[PDB]
């Protein structure tokens, strides 16, 4: 019934605002839809796997908000295995490495490849983190997908394959769906390109041991009985003194604010009175998720490791179900296990299929990649399509196809009246990750804090000290990879010269 | 409480549907969110203006479902005015010309032009009506915006500016917003470039004498006490032996089956148990409607006529709030209007404003196109901002945007289970219009009708006998029309 502020959604982020404002002596309430609290987390507990994290599960240097709440939680990370030699899968065959990028060996498409990756970060200088349409380019940029970028800028089909995956790989989405505008964005407020593909030095550095799940449930158990499992919200009224939120379950409950943590199309699960002005009741049918299917393939051994492979694959072709995996053994080394996405039109098309013949597409794959027929003989497997879940819509994020983020993108976090909007998708630094969420969360229950003058407005946005457990190294380039022509780059020198 | 089917929304479709099952003897229950029927369409009455239709109005040959059923519910047409001359503003200067294409004087331009419009209907012949996503080249088609496409074939820039504001005043989107595939489909399901933007032997032949929401309100007259109004669906759950349909105001309907007649994304208003199948759970997600404020300015007179002027305005360019504009005028010759659509970034834009600084840029601006001080003389304004509408999303209809069709565009209309979909964009001939709102709904409705061993499978889909007092002539092209080389086709020549 009655309080100071109602959250909706007990994912991350919604946690994160109400432990906040719980903090600061609020009354808070958290209504969560399902039956659980983490929403694109969710840690599965079971015999075979101890645990295992089946949504939202990597964190990494830069990432110090989501760091310091889980160790403020009593939680522990441990670092992914990147021990051994990384592979690069194209054209049915294998080629191992070390470093984040694969290695180019043709000058032309070393060139090319070394272009596309400076140019990704160039243009991302140039969008603001906070306010993207406000880029010089930003319409030009917005009225492109990322496929007419790769188009215009890959001299080589071998660039643009790799920038290919690369995208649906951070996005879950084709290249041909995405805002270029919108894309460039989300790779630049992460720390662009380097920071985003990196496990060693990245956003793939490390897990929580024992899940994910932990930081949702373990702030609910801090909250007590504020958390409402099982209450979907259905109904906000703002026309009286206080605001009116109504569940599915026929439960009313009355609040000073309210903050939306649910994804921004999620909101169309609501019906508002007064109805929500046009730009925000437009753009909340303009925001779809990605698609993903994240699946867990257990071995007896991680044999790989054996054959000096760190389990990491990453696999372009139309007939690689997977395009990425990594290492998901224990730290202790049991639980020997590797795991892999689906991605974008993948996760669609192969749903279609049963759980064991998804299984044996991976083994079979694994097997070829890494040369082994032991990839052959799991003991176990487990998947979760996120593409069926009505409370997430998809994963890991929303998306923005073109024309949209210049049009609408300024209303995302804009209050609507005693509304306030948290959730991954709102944050400036790591949107679409878990970091994202905890920012977002924070910056919401301010702003509601600033709104009841109890903070200045200064404290609004608040910066994170950098982590003492996860230090960053920071992202360097050398010489050449400043200075290298791109391809026509060098096409204009020869023509100069002869001349 | 209980019934046969409860079909949820009180549009055209959802009425159209009701109305059937009804006739055949059936049970039905209407649940619409609004204190209104009619939806996308409506029709404001006040003295000032009699009546006049704020969203879907036109009517045309070969739309032969809507003007049958208006037809039995007593409704008559008029046709729109356009005996006097078409206005082509381009560059600050009006071109007044006869005929649907506003005529090209340099010979290269021309080219270009007559290629283009040849070419989406080229384009359109390989994409089938009920199933785009069986064109032959249907993922390349679909994995570019028309701004793409519009890049590729359009050699000059009087082309690809016509054909911009073609893509805008069809879909209410921007070219670089939408799907090829999908916006090729549309055209061609309307019947091709000349049907869809013609007045005379097109869809805006016509308009319904005293409004198109009389087509919805009489329904509902004949439906009686069965149209819930004030209902909007919040659950519907499908596990037990009959289907549970639950509204905000906390009552409980109770049905064998369920039609949904609202837009496709407007499914992301209802929590469905058990949950929806992932393509449509996804696919309602990814299917925005476009953006448009409707704009009717009155004046003493149609002082346009004087001038051998018809009141239809083609305005290019950025700074026009309107693109295109028809004469609104009553059939009497009174009550004299202009009407406008002020469309996609435009809508955007010019939302911010007041009312009276709309009516102010239109009549600065329909002085200048008409070439008349009378037009800063309006008598009165009515305009609808349909971005604003909770239970619409927007106007005309739903836009899909590059890769959804070919990926979700299967879904649209399987049934879910006791679900069965209606709405104007589950149409197969003029989806987006109110002849495809008539369609599907009676379409779903069959649907039912089969599901319960009523008719046979091959009566779902019922062919429609054309109307006597709209009848279509056919389109026609010319033999240059036919055969002259595109830009780059007398290239190769040179």
């Amino acid at each position: 019934n009655k309080c100071d502020v109602v959250v909706v959604g007990g994912g991350i982020s919604g946690m994160a605002a109400a432990k906040l404002l719980h903090d600061s002596g609020l009354n808070v309430v958290v209504l969560e839809a399902r039956d659980r609290v983490g929403g694109r987390t969710y840690t599965l507990r079971n015999q075979k796997v101890k645990y295992v994290d089946l949504g939202g599960s990597y964190v990494g240097p830069t990432q110090n908000r989501i760091l310091r709440l889980a160790k403020e939680l009593g939680l522990e990370t441990y670092k992914v295995n990147e021990v051994e030699r990384l592979i690069h899968h194209v054209k049915g065959k294998s080629y191992p490495f070390r470093g984040p990028f694969p290695p180019v060996w043709n000058p032309i498409t070393y060139l090319d490849h070394n272009n596309f990756w400076r140019t990704m970060d160039d243009m991302g200088r140039e969008i603001p983190s906070d306010a993207p349409w406000k880029a010089p380019l930003a319409e030009e940029w917005d009225n492109m997908t990322m496929k007419e970028l790769l188009d215009k800028l890959c001299w080589t089909e071998s660039a643009k394959q790799l920038a290919t995956l690369f995208v649906n790989l951070c996005v879950t989405a084709e290249t041909h769906e995405v805002s270029a505008l919108w894309f460039l964005w989300y790779v630049k407020q992460c720390g662009g390109t380097t920071r985003i593909i990196s496990t060693t030095n990245g956003g793939q550095e490390r897990k929580f041991v024992g899940g994910s799940g932990q930081v949702s449930e373990r702030i609910m158990d801090l909250l007590g009985d504020r958390v409402k499992l099982e209450r979907p919200v259905i109904y906000i009224d703002q026309t009286r003194e206080n605001v009116l939120v109504e569940t599915l379950n026929h439960e009313m409950y009355e609040a000073k604010y309210v903050i939306s943590a649910i994804p921004p199309t999620l909101g169309m699960k609501i019906h508002f009175n007064p109805p929500l002005p046009m730009m925000r009741n437009q753009m909340i049918t303009r925001v779809p998720l990605g698609s993903v299917i994240k699946c867990i393939v257990y071995y007896k051994e991680p044999f790989w490791r054996k054959k000096d492979y760190c389990g990491t694959m990453i696999i372009d072709g139309e007939e690689a179900p997977v395009a990425y995996t990594l290492d998901d053994t224990k730290p202790e080394g049991n639980y020997a296990a590797i795991m892999g996405f689906i991605l974008a039109h993948k996760a669609r098309k192969l749903a279609r299929l049963t759980k064991e013949e998804r299984l044996k597409k991976l083994c079979e794959l694994y097997a070829k990649v890494l040369g082994s027929l032991e990839a052959l003989e799991p003991v176990h497997y487990e998947e979760k399509n996120w593409c069926e879940e009505q409370y997430s819509g998809g994963c890991y994020t929303t998306y923005f196809p073109p024309g949209i983020l210049t049009q609408y993108g300024r209303v995302l976090r804009q209050p609507v009246d005693r509304i306030y909007f948290a959730g991954t998708e709102t944050a400036t630094h790591w949107s679409g990750y878990m970091e994202g969420a905890v920012e977002a969360g924070e910056r919401a229950a301010r702003e509601i804090l600033h709104a009841m003058g109890k903070i200045p407005e200064d404290e609004i946005w608040q910066s994170e000290p950098e982590s003492v457990d996860v230090p960053a190294q920071p992202i360097t380039t050398t010489f050449l990879e400043r200075h290298l022509p791109s391809v026509p780059g060098l096409l204009r020198l020869i023509g100069l010269t002869t001349i």
